[PDB]
Formats: structure tokens, C-alpha cells, sequence
């Protein structure tokens, strides 16, 4: 607990866990890295044992904080940037020789979307571990189109400085015609209504089923049924 002053974002405390977290990333002196929400931490002993370290973070208030913490380490580049409005396929060119492995720390509104955007591009990672909410990571997986995934190791609220009340849990997901990620984006609109009524928030008429009901909702759909209606007309 050197975690001093500034003004008391929340932040975890013991190398215990976070040796682990970074056990569960295929972390080496030869893999690079690219720590997102870092605060400070998970950075410092992530720095002791990579290739490289590339911080993101939007926030403006920890760049000073950071100026001193995990100054000492020489592996290290804490860019400036909204990770979501991001050049990463730029920075990966401009800064790691190399696997690859993003560490991430993001809250519910955004960490789905940021997954997918670094994803998305077919960016040359090894994967994608991500700290979420103790429910979150237990509700098995939006697309494992791209990625599949294991509810590796859980994180409790006893090894954090405000305490948060729930318990996280961290996930790594390891990766290995598609109008298809237009489709599920019509098929999710509503979210609420029938089928018909978000296929009626699309591009453009006549659609049989492929053993399928019409009024079936969007959260139902397997995830290889859904494939098979993208095959309609692409």
C-alpha cells in the first residue's frame, strides 16, 4: 500500500493477484503489450516481466501521477489517447518489433465497445483479457465469432483501496459475404420487439424462414443460427 495522497477510479493493492492476472496473459520479455485504464499498478509489474508496455489512457489527471509512478521503468510509453478513437494498428507499426497481448480495464458502457474496435480491424493479436464485475464475466460473450473465451482466475473486492462491494473476475479471450456484422447490428435496434420490427430498421423485402420464428427476439439467436440467416441474400 504505497498508494499515497493528489486526492482520494478505483484501484486494487496487493502484486498477489496481478502476477496471476499477468500469469494468465502468454506474457514474456519476448510478447509486447498494450495496458488500457492503467491508474496507478497492474503496469508496474507488467513492466518487470514484458517486452514493452503501451498505456492508454484518456484521462489527463494521471499523466502526472504517472510521471512518477512506473517512471523508474524504461519499457514503458503511457500514450495519450481515446482508446476507442484510437491508432493502434499505427501505434503497433510505431512501437513493438513481438506477440502481443491487450490488458484492459474498462467499465460496462464502454468496454464492450472498445473489445470489438480492436478486434474489428483483424489487428495481429495473441488476445484480449479483460477485468470486469464478478456477474458480468458468470453471464456465459457478445461475438466469440472472433474469439473464444474462459472465465480465468476471480479478482474480490478484499484486494482493492475504496472496496468495491461486488467482486470482479477477469477473461482472457485467445482469438483464432460478412454483411453479418451489419446483420446483427439491424437485428439488435429495439432490442425489446418482435424480429420483424428490427429487420424493418435495415437496408431495404421477402425473407422465409430457415427453421426460425418470426417473432423470436434478438437475445435468443444461437450464435451458429445466426450465421445462417446472414446467408439470406449477401
Amino acid at each position: 500500500i504505497r498508494t499515497k495522497e493528489y486526492g482520494f477510479q478505483n484501484f486494487l493493492i496487493d502484486t498477489n493477484i496481478l502476477n496471476r492476472i499477468v500469469d494468465h496473459a502468454e506474457v514474456t520479455e519476448k510478447t509486447g503489450v498494450i495496458e488500457i485504464g492503467p491508474g496507478i499498478a497492474l503496469t508496474e509489474q507488467l513492466a518487470k516481466r514484458a517486452k514493452k508496455v503501451v498505456a492508454f489512457e484518456i484521462d489527463q489527471r494521471l499523466l502526472p501521477i504517472l510521471k512518477d509512478t512506473l517512471s523508474p521503468y524504461e519499457n514503458v510509453t503511457v500514450i495519450h489517447q481515446d482508446v476507442l478513437k484510437a491508432d493502434v494498428k499505427s501505434v503497433i507499426e510505431e512501437q513493438f518489433q513481438d506477440e502481443i497481448m491487450v490488458v484492459a480495464n474498462l467499465p460496462y458502457y464502454v468496454t464492450t465497445p472498445i473489445i470489438m474496435k480492436l478486434l474489428e480491424e483483424h489487428l495481429p493479436l495473441k488476445g484480449i483479457v479483460v477485468m470486469l464485475q464478478k456477474e458480468v464475466a458468470e453471464r456465459m460473450i457478445a461475438v466469440q465469432f472472433y474469439t473464444e473465451a474462459k472465465t480465468v482466475m476471480i479478482v474480490p473486492k478484499t484486494v482493492f483501496v475504496p472496496q468495491p462491494n461486488v467482486d470482479s473476475a477477469v477473461i482472457r479471450l485467445i482469438l483464432r459475404e460478412s454483411f453479418f456484422f451489419q446483420l446483427i447490428k439491424a437485428s439488435f435496434a429495439q432490442r425489446r420487439k418482435t424480429l420483424l420490427n428490427n429487420l424493418v430498421n435495415n437496408l431495404p423485402q421477402v425473407l422465409e424462414e430457415t427453421n426460425i420464428d418470426g417473432k423470436r427476439r434478438g437475445e435468443s439467436l444461437s450464435i451458429e443460427e445466426f450465421a445462417a440467416l446472414s446467408n439470406g441474400l449477401y
